[PDB]
């Protein structure tokens, strides 16, 4: 039996779902339960972006799987460049600025190479033209080495089709395409398996022919990237077991518990709940707000995503990690300490994070001359040995696993009330204050309680300390565990 985490791709940088099923693997690893993550679309680099974080066997890709290129790592490196030069008598001449050659047979222009590195040992692309210097196909190299896919271009480089071959040449896939508000959609797939021919009329349909390729009895899958796996677990039998996972907010509006519409990345697998075993989210407090609106017809789990060098050596230093973006709302921690440094002079507020708000921050901090008060700082481990407090003055929130490792660090908090997150991981008096939302007296007047109560910081630093264990590792493998296997009881 095995358990499927299904999502996208993976980035150059993780996405927070990306992470949360690389997380869920590594501990049904330390369990002991055999997991892998199931990526969907098309990406020629995903083994490089993988090599950080798991190995060739921890994960299926479908557009491998169908390459027969599911396991496949590196090629030993091949030297283009030569092979054109003295095995096929090609004429290179090198592209200023670039990792790019035009390549010629003799006064005829036949290709444009490019190459991802300045040693021009992997091969990224390369296009072709007819004799009116046309662009009439484009080769895609997957980085392991093998020409993974070749574009067919029309008119003004438009896709018309493409083919995709598995590491030794043969054609495994088509893809035909027309076009809409500009842009390429897919209207027919054609795969080649099992020794025969298998037609799709888009990427939901070959997914859901992938996923039912996987299945066997005993296995479990998990649907993460609901906005593409949810239509796709649709279109599969129910004797297929699926659990759907929420990385965010369910509705567009928190405010509306009852009415709101669901989020639209949400809203294929809520209007079909009864094709899910269960739903998985990360707060308590979700978990007993989707229970409500769905009306218990299916099980609701909040699991945690994420689980927990000197400490609390202490100037005072408050922090924020948080994007800088409108919802966190950090211009309300610069009207903080504005009002906070008459009485702490030696005040300071890090702010860790980066977003298009990093402008206006800039302009408050030189309107209320706290320049040498309040830094934008844009590895958190040394910054928060030091830390007093964390600040959170966001308007919506989501399960912060920089939280969870601040409170590790025993650093303590204080946040608005707001969902989800603030309540899973801070207890008024115990690790932090919760503060009615956008009132920033009383988020002033309780700062102000801690920092002149450093016997207070100390008992909210050492419940941080307990807060944090009661996400150990272990605890997570516990609940993994346990609801993996009544899962399949039921089922």
């Amino acid at each position: 039996s095995m358990n499927y985490f299904v999502g996208n791709s993976l980035g150059v940088n993780l996405t927070g779902i990306e992470k949360a099923i690389i997380n869920r693997l590594n501990l049904f690893k330390e369990m002991g339960r055999p997991a892998q993550c199931v990526f969907l679309s098309w990406n020629r680099y995903l083994y490089r972006n993988a090599q950080n974080y798991i190995t060739s066997s921890d994960y299926i890709n479908m557009y491998d799987f169908f390459q027969e290129a599911t396991y496949l790592e590196r090629n030993e490196p091949f030297d283009w460049l030569s092979y054109w030069t003295d095995e096929c008598h090609y004429t290179l001449k090198h592209v200023e600025n670039s990792h790019d050659f035009r390549i010629y047979d003799q006064e005829r222009f036949l290709m444009y190479a490019h190459f991802q590195d300045p040693k021009y040992r992997i091969l990224d692309y390369v296009n072709h033209f007819d004799s009116q210097r046309r662009k009439v196909k484009r080769d895609f190299y997957d980085v392991r080495g093998f020409l993974s896919c070749s574009r067919i271009l029309v008119d003004k480089q438009q896709t018309l089709c493409e083919f995709f071959y598995n590491p030794e040449g043969d054609t495994k896939l088509e893809k035909y395409f027309s076009y809409k508000d500009g842009k390429p959609e897919v209207q027919k797939i054609i795969v080649y398996y099992a020794n025969k021919q298998y037609f799709f009329n888009n990427e939901t349909e070959l997914g859901a022919f992938f996923i039912k390729q996987l299945y066997q009895h005993g296995d479990l899958f998990f649907s993460d990237r609901n906005v593409y796996t949810a239509p796709i677990f649709n279109l599969t039998p129910e004797s297929i077991p699926v659990v759907a996972v929420l990385h965010s907010t369910h509705i567009k509006n928190i405010d509306a518990l009852d009415s709101s519409p669901f989020k639209n990345v949400y809203k294929a697998m809520f209007e079909n709940l009864s094709r899910y075993r269960a739903i998985i989210v990360s707060t308590e407090q979700q978990k007993l707000d989707v229970e409500k609106r769905i009306n218990h017809t299916i099980p609701v789990v909040n699991i945690p995503v994420g689980y927990s060098t000197p400490v609390q050596t202490l100037s005072v230093k408050l922090i924020s990690v948080a994007r800088y973006s409108p919802e966190k709302q950090l211009h309300q921690q610069i009207e903080l300490i504005k009002r906070l440094v008459s009485y702490v002079p030696k005040i300071e507020l890090h702010m860790y994070g980066f977003g298009s708000e990093s402008k206006k921050l800039n302009e408050l901090i030189q309107k209320y001359g706290l320049e040498n008060h309040v830094y934008l700082r844009g590895n958190l481990d040394q910054e928060y040995s030091d830390a007093y407090l964390s600040l959170i003055t966001s308007n919506m929130e989501g399960f912060s696993l920089a939280l969870l490792e601040s409170l590790a660090h025993g650093v303590p908090v204080i946040s608005y009330d707001i969902k989800y997150g603030p309540n899973e991981l801070i207890t008024s008096d115990f690790n932090g204050y919760l503060i009615t939302k956008n009132d920033e007296d009383a988020l002033f007047d309780k700062v102000k309680y801690v920092i002149d109560h450093p016997e207070v910081q100390q008992r909210l630093s050492k419940g941080s300390l307990a807060k944090a264990q009661q996400y150990s590792k272990a605890s997570l493998i516990k609940q993994w565990d346990q609801f993996v296997r009544l899962i399949l009881e039921h089922h």
